[PDB]
Formats: C-alpha cells, structure tokens, sequence
C-alpha cells in the first residue's frame, strides 16, 4: 500500500531528514566492511544539511565510530546502535548504559554458541549484541532462538531481527525513539521529518514519523508501515540529486 515516491522536496523547505546507511544510503555488500557512500553521495546530504538549518541525521545499527568513518570526511548528526548511541547537533554524545555484569555474562554465553557454527558472526557493540548469519543462513533459526533465550532471561534486552542479522539491544531502544530525541532538538524541532530506511529496525522510525504527519519513506521490498517506497539505493541516490539539483 506504500505509494512509489517519485517527487522531491524542495531544497529550502521546511523538511528534518533521517537517513538509514545500510541499504539505505549505501549499496548492499557481502560483508560490512565492504559497504561505502559514494563520496558523491556524501557530498549530496552535506548540501541538503547545510540548506536546511544542519536538520538532517543519520539513524543506523552501526556503532557511531563506524557511521563516522562511513561519513568521513562528513560529520552529522548520528543515532548509533538502533538510538542506544545518539549525537546531537551540538555534538553531544548519550550512550544507553548496560550493568556491566550483563554485558560480560551475555558475551561469554553467545560466544559458546557462535564459536561453533561456520559463517555466523558475534559483533558486540558496547550496549548491544549482534549475531551475523548472511554467510550461513541455515543459522538463522538457531541464533533467533538463542537472542529470544537471552532476551527473555535479561529484562534489559530487547529483540531487534533484520536482514542476515538478530541483534540484542537494550530495553526501550528503538528507532521510533532515536527520531524523538532529536525532534524535540534544534535544528530538528519545529520541521517535519522525513524518513528512509529499509529494514525491520527502520519501521518504528516510520511509525512515530506517520504519526507526525511527516514522510516515511521504505526502500527497497517487503511489507511496511511507510507511506512511500523506493526500489532500491541508487533510487534513493537519484532522489537525493534531485533534492539538490531539481
């Protein structure tokens, strides 16, 4: 039901815009690390930024740092970690804490599992796990099932499934929730927001961004709650040009 998204905002209107990275912004890779912006690209949103009060962020999965290096030489406005990290346009950094009990137990459970399973990666985040399968994805109902144990035993945590990936986050972070802290902030407040992404992670984002009367914009395939629908990246790499270059 998500209608195609054909037409671009205005340069200098009165928009805040929320950006998703992997598969959003950047093209899909076999591996994390192999994922880049066009350096076009970055050029793109810096401009987009710059005309409208600095109110654009970048709300990913990825950790801060790895938004950062993404982004270099460009420095926005960040929600890391689903919004258990976030950056404020002022620089500010707030960071979910985990008891530290918690995140050296959890660790060292998930790493027994995942030790023995060819293809499946632990990432650990700080304040949140993730358990990569793209590699083996006949892995995929074992680590579910191994993130929902874990989730169900540690109050603290929460489930967040996505594309090749199940990650454990803190209780309470969500993208819908990463939006809201920067909405009620300068340069944000007062615009309405915009909002693309394409994974599960992204549909809370698209929830409280609905509910805002803003734009909620799903790339890619797959049912959503997003009012409008990119087909893929360079979908939304055109869409950027023609923000900027009409």
């Amino acid at each position: 039901m998500a209608e195609p998204l054909t037409v671009s905002p205005e340069l200098t209107a009165n928009y805040a815009y929320f950006f998703d990275l992997d598969g959003t912004l950047a093209e899909i890779k076999p591996h994390p690390d192999q994922v880049v912006v066009p350096h076009k690209i970055l050029q793109l949103l810096d401009r987009l930024a710059a005309h409208n009060a600095g109110a654009l962020a970048l709300i990913s999965g990825r950790s801060m740092t790895e938004l950062d290096a993404l982004a270099k030489p460009f420095r926005f406005p960040l929600a890391g970690v689903h919004g258990a990290e976030r950056r404020d346009i002022n620089g500010k950094t707030h960071i979910v804490r985990l008891p530290e009990a918690v995140v050296r137990e959890v660790e060292a459970l998930l790493r027994s599992t995942l030790v023995a399973l060819p293809g499946t990666e632990l990432e650990s985040k700080g304040m949140a796990f993730a358990l990569h399968y793209r590699q083996a994805p006949e892995h995929e109902a074992a680590l579910l099932a191994l993130a929902q144990h874990v989730t169900q035993h540690w109050p603290q945590l929460a489930l967040q499934l996505g594309k090749c990936v199940v990650e454990i986050k803190p209780k309470g972070t969500n993208k819908g929730e990463a939006i809201a802290a920067f909405m009620q902030e300068a340069p944000f407040a007062g615009r309405i927001p915009v909002f693309v992404g394409d994974d599960l992670t992204d549909e809370a984002g698209f929830g409280v961004v609905n509910h805002a009367g803003g734009i909620s914009v799903k790339v890619g395939v797959g049912a959503t709650q997003a009012a409008w629908r990119l087909e893929s990246v360079p979908d939304v790499w055109r869409w950027l040009e023609q923000i900027n270059y009409p």
